[PDB]
């Protein structure tokens, strides 16, 4: 029942924080400081996700299910967000700023890293705005796991296609608000769920990589953090 | 790019391929393959015929190709097994189910994703003119030539919308389907990256994709 600038609102204030990286840099210690960075990221994650509208109102295993298939697309757009005002460089924290070869240690991080940067290259030539952005991230948390889930069930997808109903109408305003013709926000909005493909292609890549070097965050942690 | 929306879905349509024709669980994946492999040819030759495709370099067509196979194979078959619930239909004298794909390790985990797949086409009841489209746009966005590969994807976008609002749709109902559309292909794009560590457990190559462009 939230207007499109309450839905707009909502998600800028559930907004997680930036969160930092140990203080006192080599590169044999590079993947100590992001899994623990991750870690600590994830916790603030959850917090945003039972803030994002719709989200408390599922059970606790759909919402673990749905955190279970989002939770390393969220990082990576998370992060790819951060980085967008740094071309060429990943902004994993503002004391933790890699460029490309500093990614090259470790044999198939490079190809993750460039992809990455070209995400962020494309929401610069997009100049996406922080507020498409929170969209994009809830859409993310509803979609992710949405078709891989009785009449239980069948009552939450609709529940979950309704949210992203309202959240797509947030965007469409969004773009109207700031001027865009109906052709111009028809395309954009289609410009950034496409995105989306890309960033679930990275994810995809990103969990193969991770199996290759306690991966996933378990069932009984993430319902212990959102119970 | 010059076409209308109309002279768009037109094209699409007349450019559908072929549906391809085909008891044992060993022999179920020699047919399998077999038949994704004279489907390729046919993928491609639908591949020249979308409007602006022709007009990047083959080099770019065939990085295309290679990003995007296994999704319009998958999409394809969700397509082809819309109507059969339950049940794929790879071939006409190919109708699986959930229970010939248990004996291979990792197979109905894939099996049921597709099924989800489309179930969620029942429910949307995905029209043959949006689902040329959608199949477009997976062939474009998967993999001067960015630009131009984006003009064609604003315009198969511009020829959806068409397609809704001549349905009788509102605004919003036009782009919360668009949207509803478009977020499926995130779930393929999924499906293609788990069916390519199951096959894994195959890539077409740059020089075979060429040969068949010609
Ligand atoms: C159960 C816990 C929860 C997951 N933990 C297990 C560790 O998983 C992780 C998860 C994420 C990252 C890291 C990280 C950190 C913060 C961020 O905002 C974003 C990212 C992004 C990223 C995945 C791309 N990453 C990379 O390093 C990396 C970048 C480029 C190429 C290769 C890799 C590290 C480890 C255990
Ligand atoms: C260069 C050549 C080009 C590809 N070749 C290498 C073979 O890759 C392939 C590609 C596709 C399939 C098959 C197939 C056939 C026709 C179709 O329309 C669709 C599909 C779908 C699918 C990938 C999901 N598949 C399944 O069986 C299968 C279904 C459920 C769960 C697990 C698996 C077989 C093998 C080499």
């Amino acid at each position: 029942s939230l207007t499109a600038d309450q839905m707009v609102s909502a998600l800028l204030d559930a907004e997680p924080p930036i969160l930092y990286s140990e203080y006192d840099f080599s590169e044999a210690s590079m993947m100590g400081l992001l899994t623990n960075l991750a870690d600590r990221e994830l916790v603030h994650m959850i917090n945003w996700a039972k803030r994002v509208p719709g989200f408390v109102d599922l059970t606790l295993h759909d919402q673990v299910h749905l955190l279970e298939s989002a939770w390393l697309e969220i990082l990576m757009i998370g992060l790819v967000w951060r980085s967008m005002e740094h071309p060429g460089k990943l902004l994993f924290a503002p004391n933790l700023l890699l460029d490309r070869n500093q990614g090259k240690s470790v044999e198939g991080m490079v190809e993750i890293f460039d992809m990455l940067l070209a995400t962020s290259s494309r929401f610069r030539m997009m100049n996406l705005q922080g507020e498409e952005f929170v969209c994009l991230k809830s859409i993310i948390l509803l979609n992710s796991g949405v078709y891989t889930f009785t009449l239980k069930s069948l009552e939450e997808k609709d529940h979950i296609h309704r949210v992203l109903d309202k959240i797509t109408d947030t965007l469409i305003h969004l773009m109207a608000k700031a001027g865009l013709t109906l052709q111009q926000q028809h395309q954009r909005l289609a410009q950034l769920l496409l995105i989306l493909s890309h960033i679930r292609h990275m994810s995809n890549k990103g969990m193969e990589h991770l199996y290759s070097m306690n991966v996933v965050p378990s069932y009984d942690l993430l319902l212990e953090m959102l119970d």
